[PDB]
């Protein structure tokens, strides 16, 4: 028999199949229409999205995790699969919802990229791009969800935002994993569509909002963390940012959320001063030298510990 009449034969089997173990049988199409004969993934679409229906979690969870590998395959999926990726970014069960967050994360990086790359615009790829902004503006308000777990998630995708709407600069340190990711340094400034200073705006903005949710007063304690990690994390690889990274974790610890100013105050200040330490240790920190050594002081970080990660000016050389 042929590919595609194995794929159609495992498709029926997957539909006979009364539990989450039909994911297997998915996967094996995924592989056979991704991997094996890529030329199938356009024929069988349908067939696999037609599962974002299925009361079972994890397989609208399989239909997210295909929609970001068939994206990745082809980008030009997302103009049939975003309107899809949307309806499950606003599923009633919240962790659908956390795991198209995450797969937003990694797509909205690669759909700019394709636009930026584009100097012709068609109407499907404008009603797409108008439709992954929306997206992202609207985890942006998922800062604000009443589920601890789609903050947390809505966090990292934020950082993701911020980062990937900024300009790298000389001394940005930047995980080998993103070298490639598109940053806004990479966005020719007459691009006929996509217009450069609108980003830096919408990535100024997203970093207004993480700041707020730092400071916020009803914020968790695992969303609290998760956003020291990722201001962290932008101060390192952006750090015309650093700035207002220190100076929301000055405010955070003048204001500590009053259910966690007691018994968890210690672990608190551990974490904002294990966040701050990372931040020091970055050559870019010397200039703001002053401030952070007085929150380590002031989060009772011992002399030693502020000496030790200490950069020193040779480090500055890349941008003084």
């Amino acid at each position: 028999m042929t590919t595609s009449e194995r794929v159609v034969d495992l498709l029926n089997q997957a539909a006979l199949i009364t539990n989450d173990s039909k994911i297997t049988v998915l996967k094996q199409v995924q592989e056979l229409i991704i991997n094996k004969d890529p030329t199938l993934l356009d024929n069988f679409l349908d067939e696999i999205i037609a599962f974002q229906a299925d009361k079972s979690i994890e397989v609208r969870k399989f239909v997210i995790g295909f929609i970001e590998e068939a994206c990745k395959r082809d980008i030009e999926l997302l103009l049939k699969l975003i309107a899809n990726l949307n309806m499950l970014l606003r599923d009633e069960n919240v962790n659908v919802v956390k795991k198209a967050i995450l797969t937003m994360t990694q797509l909205y990086k690669v759909a700019l990229q394709w636009m930026v790359k584009s100097r012709v615009i068609s109407e499907l790829q404008e009603a797409c791009w108008d439709m992954v902004s929306a997206m992202a503006g609207d985890i942006i308000l998922l800062l604000d969800s009443d589920n601890d777990g789609i903050r947390t998630h809505a966090i990292a995708f934020v950082e993701g935002l911020i980062v990937t709407l900024s300009p790298r600069m000389a001394d940005s340190e930047i995980p080998r994993r993103q070298e490639h990711d598109i940053s806004l340094d990479r966005i020719p400034r007459d691009h006929p569509y996509i217009q450069y200073n609108v980003l830096w705006e919408e990535g100024k903005a997203a970093l207004e909002q993480l700041l707020k949710f730092m400071v916020h007063p009803a914020i968790s304690s695992i969303n609290l963390t998760t956003a020291l990690g990722s201001l962290a994390n932008i101060a390192r690889q952006r750090p015309m940012f650093m700035s207002e990274v220190i100076q929301a974790y000055e405010t955070l610890h003048a204001n500590l959320p009053p259910t966690l100013a007691k018994s968890q105050v210690s672990s608190v200040r551990k974490n904002l001063k294990l966040h701050l330490l990372s931040v020091l240790k970055h050559p870019a920190s010397l200039e703001f030298q002053a401030q952070i050594t007085t929150l380590l002081v002031d989060l009772g970080t011992p002399q030693a510990e502020i000496a030790r990660n200490m950069p020193s000016s040779k480090d500055t050389r890349k941008r003084p």
